[PDB]
């Protein structure tokens, strides 16, 4: 209890994000007060997922991440039963109504090549689309199709680096980079 990282997360991310991540961790039997680096990780993933869906047009994206597990799979079933898209083996983060594909968004502190490969071999779902951002500003997506416009992904990268600096300025970055 009482880590600097936990107090930083609550001050760095907005309350709706923090509570959704708290719900997510407790749902999977994990404590945000002890596994604080993870706590930071899902908050980052949540905010990136929400900025991503803000980049399309009005009705482009269905948001799967941030739901409770039962309701997330319910919406996936309805998406599949109306688009004819194969049911993904694991929960994705969004659905693209424009390009008719599920999106799995990744945020990694290692180089982009390694995370994508793990995300692809562990997906094995041939149809889903994969998009990785890093805390240094690199990105890679399936078939080099990055879905969104340059400006929308750019502000995602800007926000990721700002998170890194605020962590580093509190001597918390070294611990977070070695957690993954
Ligand atoms: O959806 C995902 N996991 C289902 C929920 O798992 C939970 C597990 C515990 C509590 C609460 C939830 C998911 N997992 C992952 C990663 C790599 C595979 C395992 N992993 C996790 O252990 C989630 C922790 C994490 C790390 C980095 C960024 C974001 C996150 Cl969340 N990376 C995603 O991008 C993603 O979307
Ligand atoms: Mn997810
Ligand atoms: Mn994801």
């Amino acid at each position: 209890r009482g880590s600097h990282m936990e107090d930083f997360v609550r001050q760095c991310f907005n309350p709706m994000i923090v509570e959704l991540a708290e719900k997510a961790m407790k749902e999977y039997g994990e404590d945000p007060k002890i596994e604080t680096n993870k706590f930071a990780a899902i908050c980052t993933h949540l905010e990136v997922c929400f900025m991503y869906s803000d980049g399309g047009s009005k009705h482009r994206f269905e948001i799967i991440e941030g739901r409770d597990r039962i309701m997330a799979w319910t919406v996936v079933n309805s998406i599949c039963n109306t688009t004819g898209v194969e049911k993904p083996k694991f929960l994705p983060d969004l659905y693209d109504y424009k390009e008719n594909r599920f999106i799995e968004i990744g945020v990694t502190r290692r180089e982009v090549h390694i995370y994508y490969l793990e995300k692809a071999n562990k997906i094995k779902s041939e149809k889903t689309h994969i998009h990785i951002f890093s805390f240094t500003g690199e990105e890679m997506a399936t078939k080099a199709d990055y879905t969104l416009d340059e400006e929308s992904r750019a502000r995602i990268k800007t926000r990721l680096f700002t998170i890194r600096q605020e962590m580093a300025s509190r001597s918390l970055w070294d611990s977070f980079r070695q957690s993954e």
